[PDB]
């Protein structure tokens, strides 16, 4: 069928980086990329998973790992994962995201014909939503899409001013570790210098409401409505 | 498109019917803006036709439009705060007669399926009337209506809600839609909210080059679309 799609362990070394993740490749519909950042936890099933399932729509789709390796299935091990990622390695992880982009680009990965330049999104979950929004601050000539998933805005200063992508910002109405003021102040953000972006808000969920792997938070009707919502935005502006 | 007028129940009913292809499907009720019943209205009716359901275009001003605020503004505060109990009778009329005529029926689940959007004033009423007749609505789709008009009882609201704000409305503070989540939280209400940074009260209207936005626009259209696909289908 033309949804038919593969998946491959990347492991490789550019500009003086190490580059590793899950490369998901759609077998007939060649279409742009994603990438796609993970949550506290690590490279995990789950974010493999994800990746299949935007390869199933078209997409090449990484989830590049940013733990080297490492994996946590418990929140003390994960807040250290991530405290050591968002402090003391931030820069790395920069140039990780740069050598992969590098990589794609050389490999025509995420060409697209329609527009003949490459067409390149990024997404993730909670600390990947937070790497979402500043990635594509950071690299804002890069992306033409971006879909952070209940990122915090309060660990790492995200540089709204610099946003040139569409945004599709997805938050839980009943977020432990996201206050709705702090969406507000986002959105304010997002308005005080022009950022195309949208804000989508569910209520009566929590944090990490689409991972289908953790019943305690998982709502199966907004996570099948979100990934509609997120499919058709990807679509609309990488292809 | 038929414009519809009858007396039922003791009031009168007017306002415009698009209708689809085919002689059965759900039900959209469209509640204008301020302006009343004008082209714009009966336009997006016509578009909610091309996707296959029946649209409404409900008059709640008795036949009178405005083209100036002034003017507007007196049509709104006479319907919302003198006419309220009629402008509900009217509602409730209105869905009466479709389901007599079999309007909203939908074979593939064998029941009535009848959702409501609106703009601006039109955002308040789909709330209100989303609460006061919550056994008659299965989608709801308010954009950018005040939250401080009309008292909106949260806690009678059954319909799954898609509430469409704009990030720089200036007649919506960001903070009365902060309220609104959290009303919806506590009641348990199955309410999505969109906001779009950037952009003013009334940015789906494409007459209004002063705060139509066509990326947005374009967008949200196909968000609203496929919401009253997945509920009314």
């Amino acid at each position: 069928h033309h949804h038919h799609h593969m998946g491959r362990e990347l492991k490789f070394k550019k500009d003086g980086v190490e580059i590793s993740g899950y490369l998901a490749e759609p077998e007939f519909t060649k279409g742009p990329l994603v990438i796609v950042i993970h949550e506290w936890w690590g490279l995990v099933p789950h974010i493999k998973d994800v990746c299949d399932r935007y390869a199933r729509e078209g997409f090449f789709a990484f989830g590049i790992d940013l733990y080297k390796g490492k994996t946590a299935d418990n929140p003390d091990d994960a807040g250290r994962l991530m405290q050591e990622l968002l402090g003391q390695r931030l820069s790395e992880a920069e140039a990780m995201i740069k050598a992969s982009l590098d990589y794609f680009k050389e490999n025509d990965i995420g060409f697209v014909g329609r527009v003949q330049d490459y067409r390149i999104g990024m997404t993730g979950f909670c600390c990947g939503g937070t790497c979402t929004w500043y990635f594509g601050a950071k690299f804002s000539d890069e992306f033409s899409a971006l879909a952070p998933y209940y990122g915090l805005y309060s660990l790492v200063p995200i540089d709204f001013s610099a946003i040139k992508a569409p945004v599709l910002a997805v938050h839980a109405g009943k977020d432990a570790f996201v206050p709705l003021s702090e969406v507000l102040k986002a959105i304010e953000e997002c308005n005080k210098y022009g950022v195309k972006a949208q804000f989508l808000i569910y209520s009566g969920v929590d944090h990490a409401f689409f991972n289908d792997t953790r019943p305690e938070v998982y709502n199966e009707e907004y996570a099948v409505d979100v990934w509609g919502k997120t499919v058709e935005f990807m679509k609309r502006h990488l292809t």
